[PDB]
């Protein structure tokens, strides 16, 4: 059925005919007459396609003996086309004849006229736009909102005569069906079959502005005639039609302006005085987008919330805020502030910051009152100039972070990704001892100390996978990837201490390796030296979730439970069901009794890296304990003296910790000591619950 | 149509495997992939594999619950000795041919006629017998023979893959008790993941020596150390220790037989173990039940303090003993006040949750919002004749509510359970017209008129097996919610209450779980003031607590609509009207207020036609329907019917809130919200 030759059966010559009222001419579906430069049929010629010609054209073969024909050797007319069993139209214009692709299939028109057996050659065809050109396209543009119409010389109007027109109105890239008065009209699309290919004329000018291609009907919308960046407009439509209690996940390229232009479009669509919130992890990131946006769009108000909480904030523009900003609020205050925003955008959720998981769970508790849109350039479980890919061997040449690299590339700009900061500094000074322009970068460093090193023709910077951003490399040539990183991980066991948190060196993510290779090739081609380390798939957020539990202590909220329910509705993060269950039991223990005031103040004032430790352990021990530091796998006589703890050294008496670190567990093991067992109903029940959860016994009773 | 669940699918036979007996001394190579012996058996060898020619339209029609028109019936004997593969919607099962006809499993066929599009054309095998208690569906008479204990059996799947990797694999069995135990060809106890056995139900089980049928593949069972088995059905001090060792944030479900003291001695034991001055709450649906148990308990255990909370809200209650309360008592509280009150109790006992009253579901979801702060324990608890139904056609028997009862039993005191009240009065006057001492009872009756002398379930033996309860329909066409009374089968527990009274029951089969959708809809009211989505809270609650069976689709739809209900603040006038009216479902006013502020009185329906009478409810300030149908979001079956009979039409959504709500309901069930035709 894709073989059929289109055959012109009727030719309707037409002339411009201005009428101030077209009511009697409209096609059967508040104020206005519908004045237009109508089309009047002056002649109706029937083509004389013979029986065999018709059947041959039906079976895809052009009848033998048809001569070509110029698309100008026609009267200004509308041509009825019958392709196999289907019906459509084409029309004449200065450039020739033009029709629709799904009507003609880009095939030559069979025209058996008074000029004989002829065929019009198809010069252009476009299936995406559904246009077919037998000549050069001459359709002129149309101003937005102008009234148009499409004329069918074979339809029956309200008056019951031959020749009916459907009035239109140009909106966006499509046309809207309206009556002669201008009321939005509805048409059953079956009542419009056989109209494709007809031209759309502007009412005032009587000039072609488009073709009849596709009909579309929405539930509450009137009938439309479609004509087939632009994706962002659809995104904004979907966002703005949201009802309170709905949630959308959006995947946007960073350059497409997920943080910048998307909220701007939304707020311009719903109203400049409506309140829209945009949550960003890093304070500096929120500040940057705030300055950039308020200087770029001076017509739209903006607000930045990264410092003290502004009580009773009702700021009208777009509010760029940090998650941690709202972590300063009690649960009822958080809800009262969140429901006042027309829309809430959760930015860069793929990052698992504790403030982020806490705020996401906490607001999901009242998600029924919110319109929530989560944005990322890279969702959960998503990897992301030409480039040479090298695989460097482990250890003419030189040694860079344990990899064999040829000395030639030391003439070029090199970025070496190394797991730890001690390794970063070590390799840095080892490289400067050999006579190279080396530097180092890790968490907490100033992006300016590197200015001295990067402002030179040859430089070699050794940095952690941490802070890929701040270093801003100029004209970077080669990257050396050790394939390793250093992240915090947690272990959960039914034996107290139930929680053990520590740094671990581990393989890099596949997508994160792609990010390390992403650095070179932006302005100039480059090369990569990669280890034989194989990447591992996914991100672990468990340590960050554990830390996020803190923001629920004052409100008595189980942040782990809130996260589980949130992720159930929103599907934003990969889940380890077992680990989430255990963490939820432990979090239940964490809020089981009011935190002592002394522990509260110590937690608020200390430079301890994981003050939640004090909270978990406070169910067994009131006195924090300083374990001896572990240097090179043995026990030392040094201690991490943190502020406000009023601690004691370990000695030979191991405290009954609920929460410990890998170095504390190691100190206990090396000292030949043992961890105490649970000492109250809370910790005993928590331990037996964790043990029951890790039940290897599976049993099932399924009706096959 | 669209997605409406899984109980509508028509079963369709897709393949027919004609088979013959095939004696083998060794069957090892044929076994299915999971001490001494070869496993000699009368196997089944596939002689023909005919593929059915069910057309696309037939397949989709059967998928949407309708039987394709133009199919002729077919005897279950006009088949080769064969195994029939069945596809009901998306699921797969089996049936088999035998002397008595065709036999299959209930959860595979649902007691529906089999659509069989064979070389014989469009045919149907009629289901003669159906049994949900067992796993039997009969297209004919069951002819399965017995089996001696411990005999070796097997089940053959002509499509499974054996150890040799060919089509047709068998699982060896051995009859133990009323079930079968899985073993290998040698006889070693075997293990099977039940997923590796899904789609095997309906296959026959054969005895090894005789090669004769002894049973069907119905249910799989797996225990920790036990081997895989094939079931033929779906299948105090310790309690107190487990309850009292609970940490805040834990939940326990307890099943206790009545009289063992689910409400009395369990909470009494718990509070006696934890301390007589600790506060324990016990929530009971009925106020009179709570008051009664309060009186009984405070008279029985005078050493323990007791409190009753069924009336006005006692603010800041710190009553030390056991507090018996109605759920509705705590429905008077805002969410923060509810939390403040609930966290002060050491334990909270949810009694008789199987009722699922609106107050019950509302309180359960609302408190589950802060379950992490709570310790929650949910608790739940003459000869039998089957009388035949009577038709339009008797001489020494008599007809009671559509049942054939012998006149002899009329010499005894009879209680007739009847679904509707009109049936109660009708059968009452027919029975007194025949010369009997008859009466009637239903909700609102005088307790003395019956003293002087057929009743609705509201009386809580001749059991019709039916009741009259409100049911709801959810559609993407506004009005999205339609609620009306419907006659329906009784639950198992309620039939047990009707048999509890002194038995002639109809051929009506009971249903396992109560339908709570209407009560959930009504329960949404208790979250309007707090701005809480009771449906969402219920879904999360039941996810954590696993207390009620769930219709995922219905819950999702109800959650979308409930989100619409809380989208904007309720108008003050609507709040006051809802508080003062005798309208039976005031949540209607709240839903409709998103389109219409003026309630509409629809004409009443008497005997299926439109009347000129109206239900004049208080405080509505309504208008008569007339010829102008309001754009209702929430309607009733009689309102929808009145619209249909009057030849009128329901309006479409008229604002972005209702339009988007409709678009969400359509997005569920996979309905296109836009259409794009090439003109």
């Amino acid at each position: 059925s894709k073989r059929h030759i289109p055959v012109v059966t009727d030719i309707y010559s037409v002339e411009d005919h201005r009428l101030e009222d077209t009511t009697h001419l409209q096609y059967a579906p508040g104020s206005g007459s519908g004045p237009a430069v109508c089309k009047k049929v002056t002649e109706h010629e029937r083509c004389t396609t013979s029986i065999m010609d018709k059947l041959t054209a039906f079976f895809g073969v052009m009848p033998r003996g048809t001569t070509p024909r110029a698309p100008v050797r026609f009267p200004t007319s509308l041509l009825k086309i019958r392709r196999g069993l289907e019906t459509g139209w084409a029309y004449t214009h200065q450039g020739g004849i033009s029709s629709v692709d799904h009507v003609t299939c880009g095939k030559d028109l069979l025209v058996c006229d008074t000029m004989g057996r002829t065929r019009v050659v198809c010069q252009s065809n476009n299936k995406m736009t559904d246009e077919s050109e037998y000549g050069v396209k001459t359709d002129s543009g149309c101003p937005e909102g102008a009234r148009c119409y499409v004329f069918n010389p074979e339809a029956v109007n309200i008056s019951g005569t031959k020749g009916a027109m459907v009035h239109l109105q140009k909106t966006g890239g499509e046309f809207t069906c309206v009556t002669a008065s201008g009321t939005p009209a509805f048409f059953d699309l079956k009542n419009l079959k056989g109209w494709a290919g007809l031209p759309i004329f502007e009412a005032s000018s009587g000039r072609v502005v488009g073709r009849v291609k596709v009909g579309k009907n929405e539930d509450s919308k009137p009938t439309k005639l479609m004509s087939g960046a632009t994706d962002l407009t659809e995104m904004v439509k979907k966002i703005t039609t949201m009802n309170r209690g709905e949630f959308r996940q959006i995947t946007l390229a960073t350059g497409a302006g997920k943080t910048t232009e998307l909220p701007r479009s939304v707020i311009e669509e719903i109203g400049r005085h409506k309140r829209v919130l945009v949550l960003i992890p890093l304070r500096a990131a929120a500040e940057s987008v705030y300055q950039y946006m308020r200087q770029k769009h001076p017509s739209i108000a903006f607000n930045l919330r990264i410092g003290e909480m502004k009580e009773g904030d009702m700021a009208t523009g777009i509010t760029y805020a940090s998650y941690g900003y709202f972590c300063q609020m009690s649960q009822p205050k958080l809800r009262a502030a969140m429901v006042e925003y027309s829309f809430i955008f959760l930015d860069e959720y793929h990052c698992a910051t504790p403030e982020q998981l806490a705020i996401m769970g906490k607001i999901h508790r009242f998600s029924e009152n919110l319109r929530v849109v989560a944005m990322t350039a890279t969702p959960a479980g998503t990897v992301t100039h030409p480039i040479e890919e090298f695989i460097a061997p482990e250890v003419e040449y030189l040694d860079i972070a344990g990899l064999k690299i040829p000395v030639e590339e030391m003439k070029n700009n090199m970025l070496v990704f190394v797991p730890t900061r001690n390794m970063a500094v070590e390799a840095a000074k080892k490289l400067k001892a050999k006579g190279y322009n080396s530097g180092y970068y890790y968490s907490g460093e100033d992006p300016s100390n590197l200015r001295v090193v990067t402002s030179q023709s040859p430089y070699v910077v050794v940095a952690t996978n941490a802070i890929e951003s701040g270093v801003t490399l100029p004209d970077l040539d080669v990257v050396v990837d050790t394939g390793l990183k250093c992240e915090k991980r947690i272990r959960l066991s039914p034996k107290m201490p139930f929680i053990v948190t520590g740094l671990k060196r581990m393989a890099v993510t596949i997508g994160e390796q792609a990010q390390r290779r992403g650095r070179v090739g932006r302005v100039k081609p480059g090369r990569y030296y990669r280890s034989q380390e194989t990447p591992v798939g996914s991100k672990d957020y468990h340590y960050d979730l554990l830390q996020a539990q803190r923001y629920g202590i004052e409100d008595g909220i189980n942040i782990t439970k809130s996260f589980r329910e949130m992720n159930y509705d929103w599907s934003l993060y990969e889940e380890d069901s077992l680990m989430i269950t255990q963490l939820e039991i432990l979090n239940n223990l964490l809020i089981s009794e009011e935190l002592p005031m002394a522990v509260k103040n110590i937690m608020a004032r200390t430079d301890h890296p994981e003050p939640i430790q004090l909270a978990y352990n406070s169910y067994e021990t009131q006195v924090p304990v300083l374990f001896p530091k572990i240097r090179n796998g043995e026990v030392t006589d040094t201690y991490d003296n943190y502020t406000f703890l009023n601690a004691r050294k370990l000695g030979d008496d191991v405290p009954p910790y609920v929460y410990a670190t890998e170095d504390e567990d190691l100190a206990v093991e090396l000292l030949g000591l043992d961890w105490p067992d649970p000492g109250n109903q809370g910790t005993v029940e928590a331990g037996r619950a964790l043990k029951q959860v890790v039940g290897l016994s599976t049993a099932e009773n399924a009706l096959l």
